[PDB]
């Protein structure tokens, strides 16, 4: 998961 990438929560930038």
């Amino acid at each position: 998961l990438f929560l930038f």
